[PDB]
């Protein structure tokens, strides 16, 4: 009609929330200032109209997933596989294509610990812990392969189809969760990246939704920020919903209380900044969950959390 | 107001859709008769007007999942171990509430494959190998424990935080995705289950949403079917829209084609049937997408697939 489709984001608590930049829960709010670091994550990108960026995809359980087949045991490695990579539902992967990389490609530097699965064309299957060295080299993606390390040095099936369940690092040596791999590996540029964000008003911060990620040995407490939860981005994708302005004013709430507990402004280009000085966790009741208010400009100072 | 808000339900393929019985992608879709087979599913339960039942909740990647800490090594086992379960955000598990077992339990006998991961409370972290046998007496998350098996012998810590992410299954012997495990254990009846479903209308047979599992060994083609995907329980919990009847007609349509491939019945509980003789798996083109078109009865006489 003559009239804009109101925006509205889901009614989910913190509970209630995927991480979109790796298959777990939301375990809390997390707000710091990013002085040094430049934050340009490729997973959970969507602008408020619905637009899909970066390599976002809309399956949850999928994000930093691989899938394809074993070509070849990798030259002169015992237990290093070479996978050539498929889309997450089995189609080709297009490298031409204007992405970064595969949909759901992981989007950090490290080692990422997980299980490769297997199923033969005669349905014979195995499963076996498996490493993939995003930092590497070797971590092609865009060019439509990857390599994987196994403890296994014999059982991996050739030319079988083939999936990596991720599961969490190997070691925190070498991770970044804002250090974005080499999608076509060394010496080669990224490519149709969404863009960087950061608080543009004086006084701001970036707030994320931080999960706590398994890890399979050492002393760390290897956490991923995403922008926005997994479920923003599929009601997000749903509802295609114009953007009035540049930032949309929401308003976290307990239900039962009807009380707001804090404002943030939620960004266009799809992130969250709230008013806050440092760097802190923030717990919210159960009951609480992010409510638009209304459409505002970059100017609107924010209540100070 | 005086009218009902009209039910809907998500836009999404076959392709961006979560099965709500195991936290993978949606394969195919389905069909069969349950001549032998009852089906009551208790993961992927919820009615049209977004009631969530049986041990259902909203997160897709925490199907399957068990959280909590390991009270002791099992008495006169290696490498068996006792978990105290939580619920999956940490929170208590309350035995006396009205569900068959902490939400998010898996549904089906057989021995899961995943990983058991822990993160101590100075940060000291493991991950290894492991496996829970849901068809086993000791399986008791309606008591709030399970006992979960290792390779490992040792290095698994007690009274810590500790985490189960599934992949698969340890093995195909054994594996019945429509036998309940006993949530309390040998010797006592589940309480508070979401109903057996089966088709009322003589010809008819159930769709299911059905994903091939991985299998850590053996020659199998394990498969979980589910009712309903999870994107569509999480939209029907958002919209919370009134059931007109005990029937809504849906129709499986190609956008880009704007022709409709075949109808089904959403029925009220929350499952689809489809007039279809035997079994055999339904290919759909990528772009299709199950459309609501109206409100019909049981009697309502629907198209042959």
């Amino acid at each position: 009609g003559p009239g804009s489709k109101p925006f509205t984001l889901p009614i989910l608590t913190i509970g209630e929330l995927t991480n979109s930049r790796f298959p777990v829960p939301i375990d809390e709010l997390y707000t710091s200032p990013n002085e040094s670091l430049v934050v340009q994550p490729q997973n959970g990108r969507c602008a408020l109209d619905g637009e899909l960026q970066g390599t976002t995809q809309l399956l949850p359980t999928a994000i930093c997933s691989f899938r394809g087949r074993i070509n070849q045991k990798v030259s002169g490695e015992n237990h290093v596989w070479n996978m050539q990579v498929t889309n997450i539902n089995g189609t080709p992967f297009d490298p031409t294509e204007d992405v970064p990389a595969p949909l759901g490609t992981p989007d950090f530097s490290g080692k990422l610990f997980g299980v490769l699965s297997q199923r033969d064309h005669d349905n014979a299957c195995r499963s076996h812990d498996a490493v993939i060295a995003t930092n590497s080299a070797k971590f092609t993606p865009k060019l439509g392969a990857i390599q994987i390390g196994t403890w296994e040095e014999d059982d991996v099936h050739i030319n079988q189809p083939t999936k990596f369940t991720p599961v969490g690092l190997f070691e925190d040596g070498g991770f970044n969760q804002w250090t974005l791999p080499n999608y076509s590996g060394a010496l080669t540029l990224n490519m149709g990246l969404a863009p960087p964000v950061a608080p543009t008003f004086p006084g701001e911060q970036i707030l994320f939704f931080r999960s706590h990620i398994p890890l399979k040995g050492g002393v760390a407490d290897p956490v991923i920020d995403c922008l926005l939860p997994q479920e923003w981005i599929q009601h997000l994708y749903q509802e295609s919903a114009p953007s009035q302005s540049d930032v949309a004013l929401i308003r976290f709430t307990n239900p039962d209380t009807g009380r707001v507990l804090f404002e943030a402004k939620l960004h266009r280009s799809g992130y969250i900044t709230v008013a806050n000085t440092g760097s802190r966790p923030i717990v919210v009741p159960a009951n609480g969950y992010f409510r638009f208010d209304s459409w505002v400009n970059q100017f609107y100072s924010l209540a100070p959390m």
